């Protein structure tokens, strides 16, 4: 009944809402989280991870992953990563296994029921796949925040998760795992208003308390009205795919240095003939999706 | 009225852009040249041919790049047909070629303007890249470019590519790093002007040998580009860019930042459109993004009519 | 006789090519096209009218492409400083060389030769515009690329470098290709004992060579004037057929020939490639040339 | 003296075999482990292959196994020169002896970050165990003395025209190593071609006999048809060896400082090491890359180094 998962991030804002869905939800059990350098270096991310799951009490094991991306010059996005809410000093620390060394032994020892949930760039994936390729078949499912088939964000062409390491995604997306992409084309609908952060404040405690905090810091909500969740889609989409439309294409991602390098080339009308390899997100109901945030916000209560 | 040298590779939607610059009181279309693409040169000639005799059209027709300027061929026959232009059946020809290369008249004709006349391509850009580079010259002659090319989104020969740009990526560098002004009719737009039978039934209605050829010519696209891409009727693509010297005002463009991609590899003859204005640099290119479509229509009746006898 | 299209960017050693071109009894030079390349177009047909006045070399000159026919313009830096010419009062042909070299071809019995020494975007631009021409060219001698070090990168070779994509569609034509590459023509160098020689020798010819190769010491080579020897006798030059690739990609490798010397990739020859020149030789046919000059 | 501390980073490998044999005995090398990645053959041929030659030799040292795959690219093998197993030619008695339960990555990591910075990384297969150890912990970098590596090439290729087989296994691992700033020695085709191992070599060890002179000619023999039909060599280079031999002393081999890039373009140079002989693009030199060996005192050292197995 529960889908097992390893979520995989680089906190960042929106990652943290994808941790505490992850940690709340009955359908989900969320067996360790993984922390991987991208929206900001690994020592932050880590602390940053750290963080939430010390305010929210989740008592989850945390593991350190990349630092790098697996073969480009390293790039951020933009003071920590996740400003707005206040913690108090960090008491709480990451396991001393390596998350590539985690994740491979995980799946090996599975029955092969465990589903990969990415939202940062993808150097643990890729590089726990390459290391000890016998995790592929025990992978039941890759459900990553990534790319776009439109247009991207950091560049017109791509995506920041694949943008920040698109050798390491090639691997991913030639692994031949099952692959669901919730890409900019679905996650920027996922429009976080006032409202949505007023019905958070009013449910309340430690999640909700979270969630307002950090909307009200990147929003800017003392102003004008809203902006994306991107990584928390994933968390949906495994509590009910029926809230998100998906389209099965064949994807390739490009890395050639130039324009495009670390797009996702999606093949939307299937001229290529070659056989679909990603569902591909294209629209999510939203009434759906704050109802549910609302609810594993409630979870936390008291 | 706008001069304009139409550039084509005929082509079911090339002859309806024919058609419409050839009898619109604002459109001064000055010549017609031809290049490979739907099909090899020998037939988009004779199609180009074919169309102006079938409507008495009295302009010059000049025969221009049988091959791209690097890469290896590709027709769009799927699309097309095997004669590059199925449908209609023609009278044999009496019309021929000018003897001068349309490179060679393209060139001559800008050099001796008053920088008035508007390039108007709506096939590979091959004749248009070559012009460029054997005498540059002509570049602050050129008013503008209004070309049928590309796509911000999805192309349609590849995920990545629309065929125009697709059949000649290295040409198409060439025009987008010009420097001069650019109009983009991307798939973006051109896919709203799907031609379903109610609008072939208008035009049958307005009649005349205009009508006729309508009928004949977008009967045969509503098949092949229904099974190829999905489409509810054959887009009318290349025929926008003369609805947009018409009247711009039924066309919404965006100023963006456009490079074409030459890597060998997904992405190979993608338009790659900043949108969003990330990469901060100047805009090179007015993309379009929505046509009114009573608009359009109702413009292409308005030139059906005018071959009414 | 071989009957040849000189197509050049002079260019220095463009310059000693034509000098040979137009005075052998082997070789019947129909005609001299420029392109741009060692500078703009405006100069090098400039150089090129000044070559063949001062030598009196009674053949038409064609000025091609200004540009490649994609990549951003390089040029190596008048073009060919060192002799003094007087006012330039020869003038270039009114058609243009892509057209002259289409048409030429196309009129002939199958028995021209092409001579490339400069970037082959006059070449590119005909064989696309017109790909009739391709079985009536005899063959392709040019002089560009390298199996081992460039000069202009460590990739690539000038001319190669200049117009890459051009090149491509030259090594990609089917056409009969011999390629006097870096690693045969950086051998062909000469000394101030080769420069005495013709010196000696004399004549217009003889001095145009020896204010050439005086500057641009400041021994070193003459690249392009071996395509010309080739022709003269071509036991001369050891070559080995190879199947050669013209690298497009951007990057560190943009305009390199990629020869496969080896076999490697099972697939057959496209490509003559220079191996090495015998000198004695070599040298000895310059004086030859020069010799044709003097009245 | 003062020996210089290694790690053996290979992929055995007929010359990987003569590599490890060199490093093993000679007193100038301090041979702290060996590591093996996927290369010649699968990581599990070349794991049992390197643990075969230091069972027959009685080598002492650790064995780690490491990546099975590159970092990125569809994987390729060298099965045309090293056969099936990865190393044809030679019997071995059934393996007493096993793989290190740490993975080689880490194993390269944690010595690394524990020394006094003096341990060389000497790579003689493709470059995916240290490009995964330098990404995973950077901070290895300022640790490592030098990389002596067998790899590339400045004019031709072997596998391709353009690319030694090597760095066309795992040209993005490539490219993270000659980007790291370390330093870098360069034993690349055009020196290493010179190794070429002729019968009368090969009858020369086998005089000097024992273990590591029969296995010598057990190895070699193999190579001898395989590099003659594939690249026309008239014997075996030994091509990873050369790196031992610098380290004992590299007055017996020429080097040219140069800036090296590494190409991972897909197309023709795919894993191409570009060389800036002559430093037209005024960037400082990465690398020193191997022109010339005396192969005179080359064939000294492999037959010292086989005298030295003598029981
Ligand atoms: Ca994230
Ligand atoms: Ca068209
Ligand atoms: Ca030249
Ligand atoms: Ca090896």
């Amino acid at each position: 009944e529960k889908r097992k998962i390893i979520l995989d991030c680089d906190p960042g804002h929106d990652d943290a809402i994808a941790i505490m869905m992850a940690a709340k939800h009955p359908a989900i059990d969320l067996l360790g989280i993984t922390i991987v350098a991208g929206n900001q270096t690994l020592d932050k991310t880590l602390i940053n991870g750290l963080n939430v799951c010390q305010k929210l009490e989740i008592n989850v094991p945390v593991y350190a992953g990349m630092p790098q991306p697996i073969m480009r010059q390293q790039i951020v996005a933009d003071d920590t990563g996740l400003d707005g809410p206040v913690f108090e000093p960090l008491t709480r620390q990451a396991e001393s296994t390596h998350a590539v060394k985690y994740i491979i032994d995980t799946l090996m020892a599975s029955d092969g029921d465990i589903t990969l949930v990415p939202v940062g760039p993808l150097s643990n994936i890729a590089v726990a796949m390459r290391m000890q390729p016998a995790i592929l078949p025990k992978i039941r499912e890759i459900v990553l925040m990534g790319g776009a088939y439109g247009t991207g964000n950091f560049t017109p062409s791509a995506e920041f998760n694949i943008f920040a390491d698109p050798e390491a995604a090639r691997v991913v997306f030639t692994s031949g795992v099952p692959l669901v992409m919730m890409g900019l084309d679905l996650t920027n609908q996922t429009v976080c208003t006032p409202d949505v952060i007023a019905r958070m404040e009013r449910a309340g405690g430690p999640a909700g308390e979270l969630f307002s905090d950090i909307m009200n810091f990147t929003l800017k909500t003392q102003f004008e009205a809203g902006g994306p969740v991107h990584d928390a889609t994933c968390i949906g989409y495994l509590i009910n795919p029926d809230g998100i439309k998906t389209q099965e294409m064949y994807v390739e991602v490009d890395v050639n240095s130039g324009p495009c390098y670390g797009r996702t080339v999606c093949d939307e009308l299937g001229v290529l003939g070659k056989p679909a390899n990603t569902k591909v997100g294209i629209t999510i109901d939203t009434d759906w999706f704050w109802g549910l945030v609302e609810e594993c916000v409630r979870g936390y209560i008291k």
